[PDB]
């Protein structure tokens, strides 16, 4: 039964990334847009999200689709797809190649189709509830590891946040002291997908919102990980996941300076 | 005379580079070695080291080499090289991409020919004091922008070290709130190309040694950056670099907190 939906949100997440293909280096200041005090967006961000949402909804017409940049369309669904059109604006416009097209759909509450394209790499990882998840039709599981000193580990915040930083740095420094790295890639969806391949054993992302993360979830469960989400998932949330030991470390590191 | 030296620096990255390609997704547990309190090293490395060293030597058979894993060879020269055999060993074992080859030559204490190489993506770097600096025969030069905001940063500083984490933490947080993001990719001669790149237009690296960043400085120097070095350039310095504007933003901050001579 989800065979077509995960296959729409292919074609999807393909489609808006190559928007970002033709343009990626074409976007000046005179292009950027300033949203909040630090957030940019550009015509590439809102054109890539357009096409994702006109795929999904001419499969789908009766659908829910809900996108970052120019908010939700439908008429009340409990199937939600959950769009970033561009995860990594800011890397993107850098020209650091690490970001993606986040594409995932939730039934009522639960995550079940996902799709995450890095279009410079052309890495497509993708999921579906009971399916498996895979990069490019490789299966893909998350790393057995649970030496804290072997450990990789992906973190994001954001700066100007609704925490105070000193939450941030008082989790960062607990978990770097005992873990081998620490990461900043600056794209939550492609951290998700790189704990879901196996390659960081853990990840901590602060002030998600639900499109940063939905396909990435459903991925990173068909890949065997575990996660806890902190927080409203409809609204602000904060997102550790892992394989099952960097997962535990890292909330029970997270529990002395925050609720979760 | 520096292009022979240049061309030799690039073939010599090549080669190291190429046990890179070789190995990468290869590297057990089983054959990981602890080098002091977090640090790992593998017969990757040292097998890079060693092709890297050999091409240095049946060229310029009087030079010196330095490198990370085996330490140095030769018996006095003005011509030092300083090799990371493999920047980004922690990425490289557990299959990040973001790794490189870094070989630099100082002549005296002036850095005059790099080369960095990421086997993954087949990028090398490579610039000569007076000759421009080039990525894969593309010239480069460092990005512009004097706008905060607009500005994105690489860092990087160890988990177990010298100055208290706090330092940093503090350099961090400053320099964080004011610009336009911070990045983290774990190998800092990959950093230093990427603002002599124009990607990013500062970096902030503590707690570095001499082949960390030899190589980087003669690519960003030529891109048209800038740098400060804190400490002692043949034992462990800092970096600050970048284009002007971020060197003096990302100078100043450190001030606060640290000595920067
Ligand atoms: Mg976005
Ligand atoms: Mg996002
Ligand atoms: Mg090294
Ligand atoms: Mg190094």
């Amino acid at each position: 039964n989800l065979k077509k939906y995960l296959e729409v949100a292919k074609i999807a997440a393909l489609a808006g990334g190559q928007v970002l293909k033709e343009n990626f280096g074409k976007v000046k200041k005179e292009n950027i847009e300033e949203k909040g005090e630090k957030d940019f967006v550009s015509y590439v961000d809102k054109t890539s999200e357009e096409r994702i949402k006109e795929v999904i909804l001419k499969f789908f017409p009766d659908h829910e689709v809900v996108g970052e940049e120019m908010g939700a369309e439908g008429s009340g669904s409990e199937y939600r797809w959950f769009i970033d059109p561009l995860d990594g604006t800011k890397n993107y416009i850098n020209g650091f190649p690490i970001f993606a097209v986040s594409v995932g759909l939730v039934k009522g509450e639960e995550p079940i189709v996902g799709a995450v394209y890095l279009p410079y790499f052309d890495k497509l990882y993708w999921g579906a509830k009971g399916l498996g998840a895979y990069v490019n039709g490789k299966r893909i599981k998350v790393k057995d590891n649970e030496s804290l000193k072997h450990a990789g580990v992906v973190y994001g915040f954001p700066s100007r946040s609704r925490r105070d930083i000193s939450i941030y740095l008082n989790i960062f420094k607990d978990v770097f002291y005992e873990v081998g790295s620490m990461r900043r890639p600056g794209a939550a969806a492609v951290d998700l997908c790189m704990v879901a391949e196996g390659i960081f054993d853990g990840m901590m992302e602060f002030e998600m919102k639900p499109w940063d993360i939905t396909a990435g979830l459903v991925i990173l469960k068909e890949a065997g990980g575990v996660y806890t989400l902190v927080g409203e998932p409809f609204g602000v949330s904060d997102i550790i996941a892992g394989n099952k030991a960097l997962h535990d470390f890292i909330l029970q590191v997270a529990k002395k300076y925050m609720e979760v």
